[PDB]
Formats: C-alpha cells, structure tokens, sequence
C-alpha cells in the first residue's frame, strides 16, 4: 500500500531540488505527482502567505520542533481537509528550505521524520477514513 515515508521523502526531495537545495538522504507514482502538483499550485495561490512564513520562522536547532508543532496545530485547528494536508506538506518544504538557509541542513532529516510520524499517527485515521490517497488522487489528480 501507500508508504508515508516514501511520500514525505519524494516530496521534500522534489521541493528542495526545485529550489537548488541538496538533501543527501533523499538524493504509487501518481500520488507523488498529484501531491507535488497540488503543492506547487497552493504555493502559487498563497505566495504572500508562504513568503511571510519563510521570513518569520527564525529556526534554531532547539526551537525547530516547537515552530513545527506551533504551525501545524494552527493549520488544523478548524479540522482536517485535503487542502490543509497539502499546506502541511508545503510548510514542511518551507521548514527544510529555511533550515538550509540558516546553515542547519541536519534539521531536514528531523523535519522529514516529524512529517512522517504526523502522517503515521496524527492524520492516519482521517486519511484512511476519507478514502486514502486514492481519493485524493481521484479528486485532484
Ligand atoms: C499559520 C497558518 C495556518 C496560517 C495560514 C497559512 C496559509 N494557508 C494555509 C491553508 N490554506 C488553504 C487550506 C485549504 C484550502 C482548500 O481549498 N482545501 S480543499 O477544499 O480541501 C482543496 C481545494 C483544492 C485543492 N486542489 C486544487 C487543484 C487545482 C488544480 O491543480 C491541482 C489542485 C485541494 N487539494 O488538496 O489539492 C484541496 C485552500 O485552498 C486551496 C486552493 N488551491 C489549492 N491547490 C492545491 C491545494 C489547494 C488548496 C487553502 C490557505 C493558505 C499558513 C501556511 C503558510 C505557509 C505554508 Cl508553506 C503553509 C501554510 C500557516
């Protein structure tokens, strides 16, 4: 079936490579393509929000997890839908890009871990019960 670690790895590798960043640890195909196209589209529609988020993160090694948790909680405070999940992936991408910009590339591995466990444990039942990634693909692919 669907592999959350693979979904996270391919998405973060795509987003980083797209902007010229490296990630050695990253360096069913329809789900990966649909997700990255949806995330690209979201980032174009809400470019101002993304640019403001990138500017405000101010990451350090000891604060990165708290910044991640703080934004994810606000993102889903009104409930989960597919668009907020795409935003969750795009935010992870922004977290990874800013980690490298602050000379903290090792954080990319941690962020990828946090995203994977969020899918595995926090979002898993919602995704499964609302049709899984196959429904996401039929809706937006
Ligand atoms: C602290 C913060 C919380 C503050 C706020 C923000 C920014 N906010 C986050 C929430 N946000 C949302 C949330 C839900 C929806 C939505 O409509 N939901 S929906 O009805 O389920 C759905 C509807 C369409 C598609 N797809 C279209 C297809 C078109 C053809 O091409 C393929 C895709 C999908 N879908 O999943 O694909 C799902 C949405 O509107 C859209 C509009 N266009 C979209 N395109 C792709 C997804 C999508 C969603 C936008 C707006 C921006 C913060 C923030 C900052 C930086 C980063 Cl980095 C991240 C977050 C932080």
């Amino acid at each position: 079936g669907y592999d959350n670690r693979e979904i996270v790895m391919k998405y973060i590798h795509y987003k980083l490579s797209q902007r010229g960043y490296e990630w050695d640890a990253g360096d069913s195909e329809v789900v990966h393509l649909t997700l990255r196209q949806a995330g690209d589209d979201l980032s174009r529609r809400y470019r101002r929000d993304f640019a403001e988020m990138s500017s405000q993160l101010h990451l350090t090694p000891f604060t990165a997890r708290g910044r991640f948790a703080t934004v994810v909680e606000e993102l889903f405070r009104d409930g989960v839908n597919w668009g907020r999940i795409v935003a969750f992936f795009e935010f992870g991408g922004v977290m990874c890009v800013e980690s490298v910009n602050r000379e903290m590339s090792p954080l990319v591995d941690n962020i990828a871990l946090w995203m994977t466990e969020y899918l595995n444990r926090h979002l898993h039942t919602w995704i499964q019960d609302n049709g899984g990634w196959d429904a996401f693909v039929e809706l937006y692919g």
